[PDB]
C-alpha cells in the first residue's frame, strides 16, 4: 500500500508552517515534502489522502506516500523553484507570449484532468501553480494557514457570496482559471488599482467589478482574450468547461509554434 | 480508479511496434502514450499494470491508467527527447561531471525506490533511462520485442544481442533458471555507470557476441574500468567496481548506492 513505515522518512528542513500543519524537506528515495499534521486533524488527513491517491497526472503534484506514526504525515514530491505568482508578481522574470501559452496549456490540462476525475480544486491560483524546474507546471494546494485574503482575486462572484453555503464548483474552478489566464495575459493581478478588500468583496459580489482586460499585452492572441473573457464571466452556466478551454489553448500553441 | 472509459484516448503517431506491443502518441488530458497489446497478451497486460499501479516515483514512468475495450492500452506520460544511450553513443552530446553524476543519481533513487517496492527490473539498461526534457531521468521498460523461449526454461542470447552488455555473469549463466535478482539490477547499473563515465560501451574492441556471452558467464570478461575519464572522482570509480563484482552476494545494495552517490553530489555541487 501507499503507507510508509517509521523511520523511512529523514524529515529534514522546515518549509513553512501555519496552524493545522507544517511541511519540511525530506528524504525518501530521493528528495520528498512531507507535510506534518496535529492529531487532531485525522479526518482532513485521511480526506487530503483520499483525493490525492485519485491522481497520476504530468501537472498535479506527485502524491508518493503517508505516515501515520509517530505522527500524520502526506509525502509528495519535492518541487523545485517557485510558484507562477512569485515569476509573474514577485520577481520580474519576463516570459516570452510562448511559455505563457505554454503555462495556461499545462494548467488547462491538470484542471481537465481534475475535473474528470469528479475533484474540485476549490483554491485554484497562480500560487498554487508551481513552476517546477521553471518548465512544468505542477498544480497543488499549497496553503497552510478575512483570513481568505490570499484568494479573493480568484473568487467567483457566487463564491464571495457563498451563495447556497455550498458555492464551490467545476464553474467556480473555470472562473479562477480566466484569473490565472488574466495574470499570464497582462502581468499583473487583477484590481490593482483598488486599495479596499472589503471593496473588491462588495463590487465583485453585486456584479459592479471586473478585471480591465484592456490590460493585456499587444502581443496576447484574439483566441486567449476571448476565452479569458468567456471563463471570467458572471453567470456561471455561461462559463466554458475545461475540455472545451484546453482544445482551444493547444489549438492556439500549435498555431503560435 | 485506472481504467479509462472507451472513446476518451485519441490515438495519434505510431511511435514504435513489435512483436505483441505497439507504441502511439496520443491524447487523454494532455500528452500521453498509449500501449496496445494483442487479445492474447491478456495476461502479460495485467502484470504489467498491476507492477506499473505500484509505482508513484518521479524517476520512474509514470502510469496513468489503462483500457480494455476496444483493445488492452496501457497509458503513461509522455516523454519529451530521448534515452541515455541515445545522447552518451547515438550522438555526441557531451555532458559535464556535475550532469553525469547527477543522471546517476536520479538513476540510483529510481531503482532505490524500485527495490523497496520489492519489484526487479530485470532489464536496466541506458536505453531504458529516459532523459525527460534533457534534465529528469524516467526508468522505465521501453523494450516491445518479448523475444525468448516462451517454454524454453533455459534460454537464447541471439534475441536479448540489447541487454547482454548489462546481463550479470549468473544471469548469462541463467544458473537455476532463477537468476534476476536486485544483486543482477545492481550489476547492470554498474553498466550504466561505467557508460556515463567512459563515455563509452564495455567490450567496445570485442566484435563477436558469443565471445562476450561466454567470457563475462565464465568470469573471463570484465569492462576496462582504466578507460575512465581523468575527472571521474575516486568514489564513482571504487563504487562502480563495487556494482559489477563477479559474486553478486559482494556487490551492494542501493541504500548504499545512493547514499554514496548524494554524498558525492554534494561533495562536487
Ligand atoms: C507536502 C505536501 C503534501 C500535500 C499537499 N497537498 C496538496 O497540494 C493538495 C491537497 C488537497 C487537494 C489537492 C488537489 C488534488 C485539489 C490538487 N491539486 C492538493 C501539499 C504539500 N506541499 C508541498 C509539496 C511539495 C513542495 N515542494 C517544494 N516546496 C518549495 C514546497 O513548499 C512544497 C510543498
Ligand atoms: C506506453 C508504455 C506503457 C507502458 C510501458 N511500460 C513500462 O515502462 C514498464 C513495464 C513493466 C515494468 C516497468 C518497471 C516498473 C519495472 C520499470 N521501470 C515498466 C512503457 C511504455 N512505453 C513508452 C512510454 C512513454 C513514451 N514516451 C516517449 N517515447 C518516445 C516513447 O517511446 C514512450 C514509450
Amino acid at each position: 500500500d501507499w503507507e510508509i513505515p517509521d523511520g523511512q522518512i529523514t524529515v529534514g528542513q522546515r518549509i513553512g508552517s501555519g496552524s493545522f500543519g507544517t511541511v519540511y524537506k525530506g528524504k525518501w528515495h530521493g528528495d520528498v515534502a512531507v507535510k506534518m499534521l496535529t492529531p487532531q486533524q485525522l479526518q482532513a488527513f485521511k480526506n487530503e489522502v483520499g483525493v490525492l491517491r485519485k491522481t497520476r497526472h504530468v501537472n498535479i503534484l506527485l502524491f508518493m506516500g503517508y505516515s501515520t506514526k509517530p505522527q500524520l504525515a502526506i509525502v509528495t514530491q519535492w518541487c523545485e523553484g517557485s510558484s507562477l505568482y512569485h515569476h509573474l508578481h514577485a520577481s520580474e522574470t519576463k516570459f516570452e507570449m510562448k511559455k505563457l501559452i505554454d503555462i495556461a496549456r499545462q494548467t488547462a490540462r491538470g484542471m481537465d484532468y481534475l475535473h474528470a476525475k469528479s475533484i474540485i480544486h476549490r483554491d485554484l491560483k497562480s500560487n498554487n501553480i508551481f513552476l517546477h524546474e521553471d518548465n512544468t507546471v505542477k498544480i497543488g494546494d499549497f496553503g497552510l494557514a478575512e483570513q481568505l485574503s490570499g484568494s479573493i482575486l480568484w473568487m467567483a462572484p457566487e463564491v464571495i457570496r457563498m451563495q447556497d453555503s455550498n458555492p464551490y464548483s467545476f464553474q467556480s474552478d473555470v472562473y479562477a482559471f480566466g484569473i490565472v489566464l488574466y495574470e499570464l495575459m497582462t502581468g499583473q493581478l487583477p484590481y490593482s488599482n483598488i486599495n479596499n478588500r472589503d471593496q473588491i468583496i462588495e463590487m465583485v459580489g453585486r456584479g459592479s467589478l471586473s478585471p480591465d482586460l484592456s490590460k493585456v499585452r499587444s502581443n496576447c492572441p484574439k483566441r486567449m482574450k476571448r476565452l479569458m473573457a468567456e471563463c471570467l464571466k458572471k453567470k456561471r452556466d455561461e462559463r466554458p468547461s475545461f475540455p472545451r478551454i484546453l482544445a482551444e489553448i493547444e489549438e492556439l500553441a500549435r498555431e503560435l509554434s
